[PDB]
């Protein structure tokens, strides 16, 4: 069996291997990348997503997101509390300011360090979920917005055809801004791009192992836990690394550099938080070895999670015994 320990591979593919996305995912998988439930992927030298970022200021994040914690500093929950909108530039300012900005530290296992002391005691502006792409329509390769969608690929494994579609979103963060621990919607891969600015940590449990975190967190949110049978899905609950090692489970952790792609697999929970302003672009993909874990997906019905118009069709073609209670969460 390949990659037996789950390590995070790390993939740099040359410009011929960079045409063909689905086989080159394929080819990861290959070698057991799918284990970490993260993977790097370093471009070639010659690919570029777009020939440069200077003049995206103008882009509105209409509904900037402050995340505020509560909890210790090794187990909280945060809550989104709404701002008012602001364009690109007047954030990137906003991130850079005394506020805001990146402290001064050594290197990134010194930030890591001030990230968990110290991230519960601030409430970070993340500019999040917001639709739209930053790769140019000349970029052939790996470009977000030119993927195949979701759908068709249900249709091709399945032969039933299905409403909806599937299209990127950009995140423009600062320092201490996080995600939460989570899978993707219906256990979903993403691929998440850094476009430009300061780096992202990402830490990452298995799929073999997620069962083991879904444990330890009905434990430390108990209330939570009682709310709802999937409460992850709510992506609210942090956990740090030194209590996830006190508990023994099984994890790791890397970090994404401006120009690289990670890319996250079926059932690979993960969570982070970004190191000071930056700007993401990811889009949730399938493949014919997602189906199954679409089938076993858990689903929140409790109506926090509250998704996307295309997730109506997963649900009810994958999962058609869960479909009327998970709707009534929706309605
Ligand atoms: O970048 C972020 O804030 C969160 N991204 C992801 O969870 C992802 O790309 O799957
Ligand atoms: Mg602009
Ligand atoms: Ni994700
Ligand atoms: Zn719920």
């Amino acid at each position: 069996a390949q990659n037996p320990n789950c390590n995070i591979m790390i993939f740099h593919p040359t410009k011929e291997e960079f045409n063909d996305f689905d086989k080159y995912i394929a080819y990861m998988e290959s070698q057991g990348a799918h284990r970490a439930g993260l993977a790097k992927i370093i471009p070639p030298k010659e690919w570029k997503a777009r020939e440069t970022y200077d003049n995206i200021s103008e882009i509105l994040i209409a509904t900037p997101l402050q995340q505020v914690a509560s909890g210790r500093a090794g187990v909280f929950t945060q809550y989104h509390k709404k701002k008012k909108a602001m364009t690109v530039g007047e954030y990137r300012h906003l991130a850079n300011s005394k506020k805001y900005q990146t402290p001064p530290h050594q290197n990134f296992e010194d930030l890591e360090r001030k990230y968990w002391k110290n991230r519960i005691y601030n409430s970070p502006i993340y500019g999040a979920d917001i639709s739209g792409s930053l790769f140019d329509e000349n970029t052939k390769q790996w470009n977000l917005g030119h993927l195949g969608t979701i759908q068709d690929l249900l249709e091709k494994e399945c032969g039933v055809v299905i409403e909806g579609v599937n299209t990127p979103y950009l995140y423009f963060g600062m320092w201490k801004t996080t995600f939460a621990w989570h899978t993707e919607d219906m256990d979903l891969y993403s691929i998440n791009y850094l476009h430009l600015g300061e780096p992202k940590t990402w830490y990452v449990v298995p799929p073999e192992h997620g069962q083991r975190l879904e444990r330890l967190a009905r434990e430390l949110f108990p209330g939570s836990s009682r709310g709802c049978g999937a409460f992850l899905r709510h992506k609210v609950a942090l956990i740090s690394p030194t209590v996830l090692k006190e508990n023994g489970i099984p994890f790791n952790r890397i970090t994404q550099e401006a120009g690289e792609f990670m890319v996250t697999f079926p059932y690979g929970y993960h969570a982070g938080f970004n190191h000071g302003f930056n700007c993401a672009e990811a889009i949730n993909f399938a493949t014919p070895r997602w189906i199954d874990y679409g089938k076993m997906a858990s689903q929140c019905s409790c109506g926090e999670a509250r998704v996307t118009f295309s997730m109506d069709a997963f649900v009810r073609i994958l999962q058609p015994e869960r479909y009327d209670l998970w709707k009534r969460g929706q309605d």
